[PDB]
């Protein structure tokens, strides 16, 4: 019998990583059809809250016409609870990706906790003269780097260029791709009303840059109101819920990676922000129904009980049979929030395009 | 090193479990469990795939795919699988894992046709212990009667989903095609077990009408495809496992034929459609048995060799041990 292996874990999370990310096995496809991507594409930026994930999986299987569309879940964190939720989804594509710099593939080490780093609250006259790696570099407000809460805008800015240009199965894909979080609630006519507010874009709307499936503001009744659509800015605070992005609108971003890998703002969607108002050509406008077709859940059952009794109150109204638009300048990010100053998690954050 | 990164994602994987098209926060393996040894033909594990998805009323019964070798055309398979329970689970003593060493090939194995004196000179591993035609050890004939003994007792003792599992679970390969009746049938075979044949053992899928069953006395040989064990059935073959890993027959099949006339306590008697419902590459309303033999006598089979080397014995008689 061989010898077996020294158990190293941080080395098994790393085989996992590296190589379900070469094969890219795609689930509840044969492949040797003729099954592409087509229209919407959904990705999902996965953490570790199994108990919000599921909600987002329930609402996923109560939704309608989404058999041919793929959700592509990507994770920074391996945990065998939020692989047996996403297994037990039979009705759609569902494609499974890694974030390879992830603090759990790095614990004594940059990306992670560098035991030569600065500490949080150590003033630069103390760190200088202790001789801490960092200690020219915090960010604009005297902190120094923390592992766990730059994770989140590499792990973006790392599956934006990876599902546009490092997944076979999207080569040359002409479609959109919906943007979202494990702790969303998608309604059941998501795809429904995506499909008329593209149509909607292409004719009434040639400047519309990106789309969203809703604000956090929801009408008790959704009675004459299910089936308008507003044309405004993309404000970061109001659409960072559901961005579905185009071809055209990736590029322009992928050419803004050096502006949005040094600006100190460790949340993407402030990040985004200051994009619209620097980097990119012209800030962006949105469309976004009156009505949201998608929620932020964030206890799990209470919240959840919440939006299935308000989709079934108005169930008239959801599936409207045509949209139409109903009757704006740019805006600067108010402050930045840094968490975003150390030229390590700079350099790493524009290699992603390399 | 690729055959480093295979090691750990066998490991892994055999632990987590993860359970497909499942929501397990009501469904439990019921009535039968299909285990399907893989290996690396594609082109045939596609035709099982085909004949598993035409199959009728087998949204619940699980499917569980053994591997012996990693490959992402035959991840990318199974993936597909929407319309039943899937389970993977990897063989972790392959040649994949092992090109080197044993099992696989040692550089210091001796060859095939080299005589024992010039082996014995040459100072090679296996030089004392080759096979009762003189031949030594094989990494690639070995693989198979290893992978299918682990699969026996990694499925009936190690699967946390089958965890007091009191139905039957039938063991196929992948170069098999299943009838699209053949779950059909069996609830009948086994309700016509239960009811006219309480002395049937295990039932079989196929070696006339297409009602009709028979019940003969067990040969493995005959009855190597798709083969349906009960838990019963199954520890009478793991307090037979010096029997098994020391006989000189790497064919699992010939080896276990070799069980029942040597170490069995009793012979096995078989239910088997004359029509065959299983096939190496209908739907009938009621089953009546139709030929009933008595039990008769085995001969000890001839030995075809190959499974003469003492590493390849104490391999397979640690699965059980091994956790
Ligand atoms: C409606 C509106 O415009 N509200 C603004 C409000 O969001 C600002 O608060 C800051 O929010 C960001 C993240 O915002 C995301 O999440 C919000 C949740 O509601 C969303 O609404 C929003 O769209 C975004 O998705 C936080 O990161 C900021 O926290 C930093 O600053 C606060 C100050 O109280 C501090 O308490 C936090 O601990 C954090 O401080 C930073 O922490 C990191 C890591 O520990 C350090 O590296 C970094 O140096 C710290 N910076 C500072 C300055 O201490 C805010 O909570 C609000 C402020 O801009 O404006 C409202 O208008
Ligand atoms: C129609 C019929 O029933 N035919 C039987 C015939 O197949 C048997 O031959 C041996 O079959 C086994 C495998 O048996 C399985 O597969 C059969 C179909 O091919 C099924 O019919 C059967 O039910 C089983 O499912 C083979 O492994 C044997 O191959 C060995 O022996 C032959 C002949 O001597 C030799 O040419 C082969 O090369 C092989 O020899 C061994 O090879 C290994 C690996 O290199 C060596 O380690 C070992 O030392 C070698 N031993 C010998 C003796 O050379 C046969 O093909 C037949 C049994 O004799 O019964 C017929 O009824
Ligand atoms: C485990 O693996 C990591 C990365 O492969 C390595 O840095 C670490 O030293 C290993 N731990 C050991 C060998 O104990
Ligand atoms: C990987 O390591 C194994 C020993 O564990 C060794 O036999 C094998 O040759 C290595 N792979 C390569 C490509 O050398």
């Amino acid at each position: 019998v061989p010898q077996p292996e020294a158990d190293n874990l941080t080395l098994r999370y790393r085989s996992l990583v590296y190589q379900l990310n070469f094969d890219q096995t795609l689930r509840n496809v044969d492949k040797a059809g003729t099954w592409a991507p087509r229209e919407l594409v959904l990705v999902v930026q996965v953490h570790n809250r199994p108990e919000y994930l599921r909600l987002l999986l329930d609402s996923l299987r109560k939704a309608q016409g989404i058999d041919n569309v793929l959700v592509i879940f990507s994770h920074d964190f391996w945990s065998t609870e939020i692989n047996q939720l996403i297994a037990g989804v039979n009705f759609c594509p569902v494609l499974q990706v890694f974030f390879p710099f992830s603090i759990q593939l790095y614990p004594n080490e940059f990306p992670g906790s560098d035991p030569r780093d600065c500490p949080r609250d150590l003033p630069k006259n103390a760190a200088l003269k202790l001789g801490c790696i960092n200690a020219e570099y915090p960010d604009s407000f005297g902190h120094y780097r923390e592992a766990k809460f730059s994770q989140t805008k590499h792990h973006w800015w790392w599956k934006l260029h990876f599902v546009w240009e490092r997944v076979k199965i999207l080569r040359d894909y002409a479609g959109l791709i919906l943007f979202l979080e494990e702790d969303h609630y998608l309604a059941p006519d998501f795809y429904h009303v995506f499909k008329k507010m593209w149509k909607l874009k292409q004719q009434e709307c040639p400047e519309c840059d990106v789309l969203s499936l809703g604000t956090y503001s929801a009408s008790r009744s959704f009675y004459g109101m299910a089936d308008k659509v507003d044309v405004k800015t993309w404000k970061s605070t109001e659409h960072n819920m559901g961005l579905a992005l185009t071809r055209n609108a990736y590029q322009k971003l992928i050419e803004c990676t050096d502006t949005f890998c040094t600006y100190d703002d460790y949340n993407w969607d402030w990040t985004l922000q200051y994009l619209t108002v620097s980097c990119l050509p012209k800030f962006w406008k949105v469309l976004v129904p009156q009505i949201p077709r998608i929620f932020h859940a964030g206890r799990p059952s209470t919240q959840s009980a919440q939006i299935e009794s308000l989709l079934n109150n108005n169930k008239q109204y959801m599936f409207p049979e045509t949209l139409t638009i109903s009757e704006v300048v740019a805006i600067s990010p108010p402050r930045k929030n840094g968490g975003w100053g150390d030229i390590r998690d700079h350099e790493l954050c524009k290699s992603y395009r390399r």
